[PDB]
């Protein structure tokens, strides 16, 4: 049954306060429930239907009145309908007794056993196979709740808000009871019980003085791993309160670490709990991503507080609405925490490779879709991701006070309510009305950030009059019309912009934000004294493809002078995307064409020269050069070529990159060995509250330089390889593994970087990362490896996803035009899905551009595809994805 946007309607029913008792037994839990129900003013004489999928029922009644199953109700493992004439008229009390058994739950929705703890998870549709319920998210109430269990086993047991009472039960069992004062949807219901050991901290909030408890908890062999998270939410509540004036609101705040987890995290009130993998980290026992991982995890759960909690959402179409609006949050957040300009690149990178590819696919939809089967479908980069670029785009045409003050607004008007996306636009409205000193000014507009899918294309034409000292930029916009919307509509696009004088590579104007808001306009300049060069995009300041129609001439002097990070990067990158375009042409023909002989264009050498030039500079970002010496990502090249041949792209990719060494290598070797000694210091070394991340970022260039020299062979390169593992950051050693795939010693350092890996689950799983990436000939022997030897019969998703997912980007070899690749990673799918659809289908993710690829590997991919969809019992998750993949 499909959802739509358009139906929503309000339910006829309320339910005011949930009690639950939950008591936990080996092999079953029992549940009851008393939901204190009411009719709406919407009601009109329907049959109460309650959501309950998987519930065995005990009793169920109405007001102390026994139902009986076939009379009074029927259920049918999803639905439990009770007929309309004995439902009453007034409030009344609606009770349940339901078994459940979390530790048969694979799926890990609802109540799950992960390893030795009991956990819930709920979002988006997870609470009714807890227990019956209108399961919806604008159904709100209060929640109190006891959960029993074997004191042994499960001596910490939490839920959401104050703990009010803990008792002891006869037979070794013990109780607790939860009451959560703040109205909330089902699916920020949450439970844990486990053998937990914590960390805590008391934090002070800034204006009204509350004292906040701080726990984080884990499984006792990983409590060392949680102080850098600990610190991670004191940065974010300081955060919110400095930056958005915003306090927490409960007496304890709870994190909890759990290793089989789908999501990343999930902020369940006042009890948000984590993939492990973006909670818990070491020094010793972590790469240095986790440290950024866990800042960005932490930072956006709590921040959902507000964004999700405190205001919350109407119906499951308005998630960009929470998501959206808490990646922007975090990333502010971040940005500010980081200090480098890597923290907002990243994002771009994200950004323009995973969700402009989603937007080009099948699969495109706009960051408020129209339509659903499962919801679990929809958590997607475009929702996430595109939604926090639209709701950066309000920051940047607002500017800092006025956002502030429409953001205070959205706050204000919706705070303890369910809200719409129309209701952050109006909120920003009024903001905008107030800036432009015009209540007649409207963002109606702007709107089509959320209706309207696909990428706008935004290019240039420019004139300068010397005579005049007068510069003119033409723009124009572009959708391309896909299955959502026939015609597509300009938007309102922000463009910041600044001009460089070529002449001596300095600003010539403040910045200032073009707003382009119809298909195309001309903006002049008086007063410019030279020709300039453009800065186009400044901050990557709209999500759209930018065509600058500068020369590589003009890209090159950006790139050297220019002082926004992303107009540098953005330079670079279409200087590569010029040559990997000419490059693969080329290749293509000759192939096509069957060519005894044929030329490739060189690298342009003014840029390479550029390349040198910035290297050299040791005052450059260290992160923003690891990202001028690689190219750019397959999955953003892919949207600019038809019928893509892998093989050629590879070719392509390995020609250019042999040029560029062929001419910097020596000065790539001369960095790797001098940025050493900064790169590996051990200032904080023994300490989870301090990291440095420009040391990071110095790493990570050491560690893309070491890439580089090892695929090209450099001189005694392997020397450096050997020395490189006996580093104590798994960073370092964990990327000697993988540059040694070039070499003889690979599996000397596969040996020992096991051996260095295997006692810690997180870093057994970055080390399957880094064997499923390698750049092995005989990867799908390696693979074979993995599976018969480290993961066999897990169903943990870190586990599954480490291993196929990594190996998915090997160009060469995942294309393999056999199609064994794709057959591979089709029977991991289609195995997954038997326990886990919601992992299955996010290991579906390299078939997202099966209709960009050249014909015969369209036709393996949709083969495979195809096959996958006959599959018995394939779940509605899988069988709406693939559907959707495949035009029908
Ligand atoms: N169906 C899902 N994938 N749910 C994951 C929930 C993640 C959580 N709402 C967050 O983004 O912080
Ligand atoms: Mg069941
Ligand atoms: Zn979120």
């Amino acid at each position: 049954k499909i959802h739509y946007r358009k139906d929503y309607k309000p339910s006829g029913f309320i339910i005011n306060n949930v009690t639950l008792n939950i008591n936990i037994h080996d092999n079953e839990t029992i549940v009851r429930s008393v939901l204190d129900m009411d009719i709406s003013k919407h009601n009109v004489g329907e049959d109460l239907v309650f959501d309950g999928v998987g519930l065995k029922i005990n009793e169920i009644s109405i007001n102390n009145k026994k139902l009986v199953e076939g009379e009074e109700y029927t259920y049918d493992n999803e639905f439990l309908t009770i007929f309309s004439k004995f439902v009453p008229k007034s409030k009344f009390a609606f009770s349940s007794e339901v078994i459940i058994h979390p530790e048969t739950n694979y799926a890990l929705t609802g109540l799950y056993k992960s390893k030795n703890i009991i956990v819930s998870q709920c979002e988006a549709t997870g609470f009714r196979r807890i227990t019956f319920f209108i399961d919806r998210p604008d159904m709100m109430a209060k929640y109190d709740v006891t959960v029993t269990a074997d004191k042994e086993k499960y001596p910490v047991l939490l839920s959401n808000g104050d703990k009010v009472n803990e008792f002891e039960i006869p037979g070794g069992r013990h109780g607790a009871r939860f009451n959560d004062p703040h109205l909330k949807p089902c699916y920020l219901f949450a439970v844990v019980a486990g053998d937990l050991k914590h960390l805590s901290a008391t934090y002070i909030t800034k204006y009204t003085k509350k004292k906040v408890e701080l726990y984080v908890f884990s499984e006792e062999k990983y409590v060392s791993k949680l102080q850098w998270a600990l610190e991670c939410l004191k940065k974010s509540m300081a955060f919110d309160e400095d930056y958005f004036g915003l306090e927490y609101d409960l007496s304890r705040l709870n994190l909890v670490a759990v290793s089989d987890f789908n999501p990343g995290a999930m902020e369940n009130k006042g009890l948000n709990i984590f993939n492990a993998n973006s909670l818990l980290a070491s020094k010793k026992n972590s790469i240095d991503f986790s440290y950024a991982r866990i800042l960005t995890v932490v930072g956006h759960e709590y921040f959902h507080n507000y964004t999700g909690n405190r205001v919350t959402l109407r119906d499951w179409f308005q998630l960009t609405l929470k998501e959206g609006l808490t990646v922007h949050r975090e990333n502010l957040f971040s940005e500010e925490m980081t200090k480098t300009v890597t923290t907002r690149l990243s994002h771009v990178d994200l950004l323009r490779s995973v969700q402009f590819l989603e937007d080009s696919s099948p699969l495109s939809h706009p960051i408020r879709p129209e339509s659903y089967v499962s919801m679990e479908n929809f958590y997607t980069t475009t929702v996430y991701d595109k939604g926090s670029e639209v709701m950066r785009m309000y920051l940047t045409i607002l500017g800092e006070e006025y956002y502030k003050k429409g953001f205070d607004i959205y706050i204000k008007k919706n705070d303890g309510n369910t809200a719409t996306c129309e209701d952050f636009n109006y909120a920003m409205e009024q903001a905008y009305k107030m800036k432009k000193a015009d209540n007649s000014a409207n963002l109606n507009q702007y709107l089509l950030w959320f209706s309207q899918s696909g990428t706008p294309h935004v290019s240039f034409k420019y004139n300068y009059d010397a005579e005049k000292k007068q510069y003119s930029i033409h723009v124009n916009q572009y959708t391309k019309p896909d299955e959502n919307q026939k015609e597509k509509k300009p938007l309102f696009i922000p463009i910041s912009v600044g001009l460089i004088n070529p002449e001596n590579g300095k600003e010539m104007i403040s910045q200032t934000t073009l707003e382009l808001t119809k298909e195309s306009d001309t903006f002049v300049f008086n007063n410019i004294a030279v020709k300039p060069i453009p800065s186009l995009f400044r901050g990557f300041s709209a999500p759209v493809y930018i065509e600058d129609n500068l020369t590589d001439e003009e890209r090159i002097l950006l790139l050297k002078y220019d002082s926004d990070a992303f107009v540098r990067y953005n330079s670079c990158t279409n200087i590569y995307m010029k040559q990997i375009l000419m490059n693969y042409n080329e290749f293509l023909k000759a192939k096509n064409e069957k060519l005894e002989s044929f030329n490739l264009t060189p690298v342009n050498a003014q840029f390479i020269d550029a390349i040198k030039y910035l290297l050299e500079d040791p005052h450059a970002d260290a992160g923003f050069k690891s990202y001028i010496v690689s190219l750019p990502q397959d999955r953003y090249i892919i949207n600019f070529v038809s019928n893509l041949d892998t093989d050629v792209l590879a070719d392509t990719k390995e020609y250019i990159y042999k040029q560029i060494g062929d001419k910097l290598n020596d000065v790539y070797y001369k960095m790797f060995k001098s940025l050493e000694a900064k790169a590996d210091d051990l200032t904080y070394f023994n300490d989870e509250s301090h990291v440095d991340f420009d040391q990071m970022n110095m790493r990570t260039l050491r560690n893309t330089l070491l890439s580089l020299l090892s695929k090209a062979q450099y001189p005694n390169i392997l020397n450096e390889i050997i020395e490189h593992s006996k580093s104590p950051y798994p960073s370092n050693w964990l990327t000697s593994l993988s540059v040694s795939a070039y070499f003889d010693k690979y599996f000397e350092l596969y040996d020992k970087t096991y051996k260095l890996s295997k006692d810690d689950e997180l870093l057994l799983q970055e080390w399957l990362k880094t064997v499923s990436r390698s750049d092995r000939k005989d990867i799908y022997e390696i693979l074979k490896k993995l599976e018969n030897e480290v993961l066999k019969d897990s169903k943990n998703p870190n586990d599954i996803r480490a291993v196929y997912l990594p190996f998915t980007n090997n160009l060469r070899r995942f294309h393999d035009i056999s199609g064994k690749g794709y057959k591979l990673i089709a029977e991991v799918i289609t195995k997954t899905d038997k326990f886990n659809p919601m992992v299955a289908t996010q290991l579906c993710e390299p078939f997202k551009l099966w209709n960009k690829l050249d014909t015969k590997r369209q036709e393996l991919m949709l083969n495979e595809m195809n096959t996958m969809l006959q599959e018995p019992n394939i779940s509605n998750n899988l069988k709406e994805y693939l559907l959707r993949l495949t035009n029908k």
